[PDB]
């Protein structure tokens, strides 16, 4: 097999984000595409390696809650393709436009999550950046998990301290998953009542701060909450993985009208 | 660069359709999916060459409206694991419980459907088999394009009925198909309800005796679409239009 798009192929329309990892346009290919660009004439060994890692990182999944990978092109420029989502990330619905979803909804939106992140966990794939602008909610119903891009707020203890030359692992991202949950549950990003940055790294890297639990709607199941607090234990060791998550989202759910 | 998944890993269901090119049971693998299994002890050279066919084409595809192939087994037997749809065939919706859609929506549908066909046809995938019962309305508003199995006459080009050759099939008996699916859409009626005799309808469509009546279409249909129908149904190969014109001619009356 081979996913490369022959060049004058891929139309570019309008712009939607700009950084120097890319810049991401709505195009044309067969239907509408989302495309990732590399804006340079000549790209660098590192903006190179990195391509290819998305790339090779893509390739391996398929999955209904993981964003489509449909291609890439070298040949004008670098640039990588994805089906292109209709709707807003859930950062966007939960503090943008504050959408208030039903608790029967904000439950699936989790579950849905939770099936994603198991897919990518038994592929061996460590996602890194789970958050929730990078989950968007396709066609107001199902779930993509994606990487639309540091980000603090989702950042558990081991990675805040570093120390270790590698402190991700599936429980990093589990805990990832857990403040997702608290911005689900409470429709709120963890921490505002503070706004000073290095105090919540150095809170957070000493175990002095958590995300405050009471602020959960009031129809949120206990055992949801149960859920979040395991999630968001200090200790790695402590979390659960997302087959737990995943049947424990699963028990409470069908658990309800 | 594989997908083999490996054993026991899937939790084989409720079976939902059987035919001797396989069983179809609702499965769990990281989700509700499709299972496609050969219920035999062992299989024969050309079954295990179907399968690597079957395979080989399902894993060149990428595309929001075919559906989604995630990996095979072949270990304790013969599988192919694809997402489960939510809702209903095209052909149900339209010809069983007679679902009646906006312009709007008929139209979308066959955009979608023409979108993932010059997808294939870009890939040079011939699908062979193109018809309402194997395009999945999934969760009521995604055209996912596929084989939902459990011959089919009214679909099949002149050039098809006729068998002079051992391989009648091209780019352009797929665009015929595709035509009788946009009568579909714009009647919901299944073509030639006339007559009762498949022998019949056989010879004559073979013949050019006997075509689509475009008169049914219902009033509010574009006069562009039933022209581009036309166009589709046309008996010589070489004068229908290929899947980017027919793409572009859907897009233009669209967004009129
Ligand atoms: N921005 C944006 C954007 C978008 O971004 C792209 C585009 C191309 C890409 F290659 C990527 N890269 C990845 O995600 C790859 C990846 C990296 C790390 C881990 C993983 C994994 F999870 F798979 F492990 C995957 C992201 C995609 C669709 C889309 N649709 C939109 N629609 C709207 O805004 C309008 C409707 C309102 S915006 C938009
Ligand atoms: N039957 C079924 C079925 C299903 O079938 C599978 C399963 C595994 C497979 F390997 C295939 N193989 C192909 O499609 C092969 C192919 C041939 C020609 C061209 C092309 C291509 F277009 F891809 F190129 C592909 C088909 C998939 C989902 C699904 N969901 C359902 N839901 C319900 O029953 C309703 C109650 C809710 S039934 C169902």
């Amino acid at each position: 097999d081979d996913w490369e798009i022959p060049d004058g192929q891929i139309t570019v329309g309008q712009r939607i984000g700009s950084g120097s990892f890319g810049t991401v346009y709505k195009g044309k290919w067969h239907g509408d595409v989302a495309v990732k660009m590399l804006n340079v004439t000549a790209p660098t060994p590192q903006q190179l390696q990195a391509f290819k890692n998305e790339v090779g990182v893509l390739r391996k999944t398929r999955h209904v809650n993981i964003l489509l990978f449909m291609g890439y092109s070298t040949k004008p420029q670098l640039a990588i393709v994805t089906q292109w989502c209709e709707g807003s990330s859930l950062y966007h619905h939960l503090h943008i436009i504050e959408t208030k979803f039903e608790m029967i909804k904000l439950i699936d939106i989790a579950r849905q999550t939770a099936q994603g992140m198991d897919y990518l966990h038994a592929k061996s794939i460590i996602h890194r950046d789970l958050k929730s602008n990078n989950i968007f909610l396709h066609e107001d119903l199902t779930v993509k998990i994606g990487d639309f891009g540091g980000s603090i707020l989702w950042m558990a203890p081991e990675v805040i301290r570093m120390q270790d030359k590698n402190p991700y692992s599936f429980q990093s991202d589990v805990y990832a998953f857990g403040i997702v949950l608290y911005e689900l549950m409470t429709g709120q990003l963890p921490y505002s009542n503070i706004n000073n940055r290095d105090q919540i790294i150095f809170m957070v890297g000493r175990g002095y701060l958590s995300p405050d639990l009471s602020k959960v709607r009031s129809n949120c199941p206990k055992a949801m909450k149960r859920l979040m607090a395991e999630c968001l234990k200090k200790k790695r060791d402590e979390r659960p993985l997302f087959p737990q998550i995943l049947a424990s989202i699963e028990l409470l759910a069908r658990s309800l009208p």
